[PDB]
């Protein structure tokens, strides 16, 4: 079937249920936890059955998804116990609008077979990004049962990130470099607390952001200030903030990025037996 969850009680029940399927459910779990805190991206949680769902989809509002080309906006978060149920659910036009450029995100690699099955039926092309999934050791101990080297306090200060910094974040983001990606980064900065390090000029020189899924993403250091431990400090401070508020700490790393594999090991972030996935789907 198809049920729209409404209210904190139902979202809290969903968040509790998803804890039993971490880390495969992590991408959905993080999204729901941040929904339960003002729902700044105006998302909604769909299930095939309630309370004992087999499939959950987090999706945006139809009237926010005006630009068929804005795959940053057109993002869906999915987790399923039953791939047949999942394929029947994603087949419903009320669940996913396959006529737009869109992104499916999941920490469940087995959905690959479902998305490939629908590509035939729904007339879309798919490109998969599959990366190493990391979780903080502390999140693993809390949900599924490491300090940086110090830096010079009169050179670097912890700061909030102004929406005006989006243009710089956008220049260094592997998925960015365009106007739609800039707008998405601005929405993440406006919606969620983020950390940067200000350098000697009071300008941001290192940063780490969070998106609507609660994942730590879009981190960078200006070339002039690289290899001094700055991004490790920014991510450490972001992670401790999330942990204090009972949010999961997680991230991913492309296998090309050895630097962020090293950073992750230094902070006791652990590679998981689930992968990070993003399926980029566009109509034929
Ligand atoms: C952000 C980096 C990648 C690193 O920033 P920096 O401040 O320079 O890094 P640190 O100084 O803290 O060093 C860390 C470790 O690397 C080592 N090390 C460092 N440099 C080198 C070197 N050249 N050659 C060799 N080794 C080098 C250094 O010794 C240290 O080793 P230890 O940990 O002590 O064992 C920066 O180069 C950049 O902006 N790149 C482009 C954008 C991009 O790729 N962004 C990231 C996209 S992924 C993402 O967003 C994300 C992922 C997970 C969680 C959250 C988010």
């Amino acid at each position: 079937g198809m049920f729209l969850l409404q209210g904190a009680q139902m979202l809290q029940m969903l968040e509790k249920s998803l804890r039993k399927s971490l880390p495969m459910s992590l991408k959905v779990y993080g999204t729901v936890m941040h929904m339960n805190h003002g729902n700044p991206f105006n998302l909604k949680a769909l299930v095939d059955k309630w309370p004992d769902f087999q499939t959950v989809v987090i999706r945006p509002q139809e009237q926010d998804m005006k630009d068929d080309l804005d795959h940053y906006t057109n993002t869906y978060h999915v987790y399923s116990e039953d791939l047949k149920n999942c394929q029947e659910f994603l087949d419903l036009p009320e669940v996913i609008n396959w006529k737009q450029h869109l992104q499916i995100q999941s920490t469940q690699s087995s959905l690959n077979e479902v998305i490939q099955n629908l590509a035939a039926t729904k007339s879309f092309k798919v490109k998969r990004s599959k990366n190493i999934l990391y979780m903080a050791s502390e999140t693993i101990k809390e949900l599924t049962p490491g300090k940086p080297k110090a830096i010079d306090p009169e050179m670097f200060k912890l700061s909030s990130v102004d929406p005006s910094h989006a243009a710089v974040v956008n220049r260094f983001w592997l998925f960015g470099g365009n106007e739609r990606s800039l707008r998405f980064i601005e929405r993440c900065i406006q919606s969620f607390p983020n950390f940067c390090l200000l350098g000697p000029e009071g300008t941001p020189v290192s940063w780490s952001l969070m998106d609507q899924t609660g994942e730590m993403r879009m981190a960078g250091t200006l070339p002039e200030y690289r290899a001094q431990g700055l991004v490790t400090h920014a991510i450490y401070q972001q992670a401790q903030c999330l942990l204090k508020r009972g949010f999961p700490v997680y991230s991913h790393v492309d296998p090309k990025n050895q630097i962020m594999q090293k950073m992750s090991q230094s902070l006791n972030h652990v590679p998981m037996p689930s992968d990070w996935n993003q399926w980029n789907c566009e109509p034929l």
